[PDB]
RNA sequence: GGAAUGGUACGGUACUUCCAUUGUCAUGUGUAUGUUGGGGAUUAAACCCUGAUUGAGUUCAGCCCACAUACUUUGUUGAUUGGUUGUCAAUCAUGGCAAAAGUGCACGCUACUUUCC
């Protein structure tokens, strides 16, 4: 339709909510709507985290759009800190001090309204390990089951960031909703993404031809990291390469003759073969810079040719650094 | 610790040296007392499921390959970067060992780099040696290669690299 | 600030269902023919190559797929004697069962939004 609409998130109701997509387009309006809508219903304070502290100089005019939602009750900042009607709204710091936080009682929390959590292309920012920082942000933040809800958002749909692959959360461009136990994967309503798109074309042709391009299609629908073609089948293993600790092998189907490179297991004991002395022991057998290429001849060669096929994400990455690595 | 560089262990509660004493403190009631919490917050049982959570009480570092010795025949002598390393062999399976031993009938002692020169080592041409030691290159390169030390695991693996 | 009388998350129910799901158990390598049965393969076609057909272009036909049997190694690491088969496992996929999936929740406020009280 028009904006940025979370009934659908609210409703589906996960203690701990998980949305990504429209980059500056809402994915913030509304969730920073939310807290003063708990406020109105007079509710519990909010926290929100920050990435760095610059950002903190300039942020006091964080509730400018959210007048025109409630032009009815005051809402202001005082400086660092935020007041409906005076009442205290926003624990608002960066990342870098949270420790020293920790000790401080936290009796009030009502929702996550922080976003940007992750940025493409983003890790000088990053801090390590950071997704167990966010667990002491919510441990710190938690008293109980209840009065916290959280969210996360991120500008684009990527598939190779930690938290994914951790917790298997896997985008489905046919359907919206992505359920798990605790976990959602969804985006707005692909009838909404061709209207706001539409209106994005009206006006501005430029900026609509733009999105015209896959630089901003793939900020919203987040058509992402799906670059070599991939399949499976129901060949023999034959041979298997420990590399960097992984039990990385071959399958090898000669009707429609295709190299496919599952993963499993069989008690071969023999032609598994290590690229590093790391991965080697008394067991498996070591390969020099050459000898990969000629024992490993049709992996050499379906590389080399279009042969080569691959079945999931991680192993197409961890096998194209394994091929840069081989010279 | 790193400065200082200590030894604990996980089953001494205190650790007492001269000087230094490190003690981990309440170790199973620590843990009970963080089970509870996620009786509190069904979800903070989710975050305990979290391997971060599970993998912090879980540490990682290098680990040894082989502690291994003989007790029969042995044959050659190499040294490196100023520390010498023997070489053992035994006929009972054919095994082959590398094991702090020198020989003064010392023969055929053997460098990689002329910083360690002296008139009884000659520098090891580079390759054609390998072959004069195929046993030991086989060894190498299959199982039949077995150490005492993961400081003669280092040293040993640095010469391998160095050796092609 | 009150509903659970909007769609609703889930549980732990029922009505339709599909071992897709984890487990529980039986199955596996190769030619030789058959219309095996069906799908002519059907751009017609022009010509040719091959293989039966009979005086003779006269006839028809050349592709795949599961089965019936003898030629054989469920694949695969090991225990086996001086050495070869056969006895205990592996994973691979198949098939059957549970347990599991869709439809109402008509079993509830553990519950957000939801417009009104
Ligand atoms: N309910 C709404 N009413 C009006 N405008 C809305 C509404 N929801 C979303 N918007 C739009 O969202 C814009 C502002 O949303 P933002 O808060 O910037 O979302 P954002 O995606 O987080 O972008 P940033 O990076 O946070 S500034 C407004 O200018 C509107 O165009
Ligand atoms: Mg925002």
């Amino acid at each position: 339709s028009l904006f940025y609409n979370p009934q659908k998130m609210l409703s589906y109701d996960r203690i701990l909510n998980f949305v990504i997509g429209a980059r500056g387009i809402g994915k913030s309006y509304a969730m920073k709507v939310y807290p003063i809508n708990r406020f109105i219903k007079y509710g519990e304070q909010f926290i929100y985290v920050r990435r760095y502290k610059p950002e903190l100089a300039k942020v006091s005019n964080y509730f400018n759009d959210v007048a025109q939602e409630f032009p009815d009750h005051e809402l202001v900042v005082k400086g660092r800190r935020f007041y409906i009607d005076g009442k205290l709204a926003g624990w608002a710091i960066p990342l870098s001090v949270w420790q020293s936080e920790k000790s401080n009682a936290y009796p009030n929390v009502s929702t996550i309204v922080f976003d940007e959590f992750i940025r493409e292309k983003d890790n000088s920012n990053y801090i390590p390990n950071e997704v167990s920082a966010l667990l002491n942000l919510m441990d710190t933040v938690f008293r109980n089951r209840e009065r916290v809800r959280c969210i996360c958002l991120s500008n684009a749909v990527s598939v190779v960031n930690p938290y994914f692959l951790f917790f298997n959360l896997v985008p489905d461009v046919n359907k919206r909703f992505n359920v798990y136990d605790d976990a959602l994967i969804e985006i707005p309503d692909s009838l909404d993404f061709s209207s706001e798109r539409r209106k994005t074309r009206f006006g501005r042709l430029i900026d609509g031809t733009e999105y015209g391009e896959m630089s901003l299609d793939n900020q919203f629908i987040g058509d992402s990291q799906v670059f070599i073609e991939k399949r499976s089948k129901d060949s023999k293993f034959v041979f298997s390469i420990v590399y960097n600790g992984f039990t990385l092998g071959v399958w090898v189907d000669v009707n429609q003759g295709l190299m496919y490179i599952d993963t499993a297991h069989d008690p071969s004991t023999k032609n598994v073969y290590t690229l590093t002395t790391d991965d080697l022991n008394e067991n498996m057998m070591l390969i020099t810079n050459y000898k990969n290429n000629y024992h490993l001849r049709k992996l050499a060669s379906a590389f080399m040719n279009g042969y080569l096929r691959f079945d999931n994400q991680v192993i197409r990455n961890i096998a194209y650094e394994l091929f840069r690595k081989m010279r």
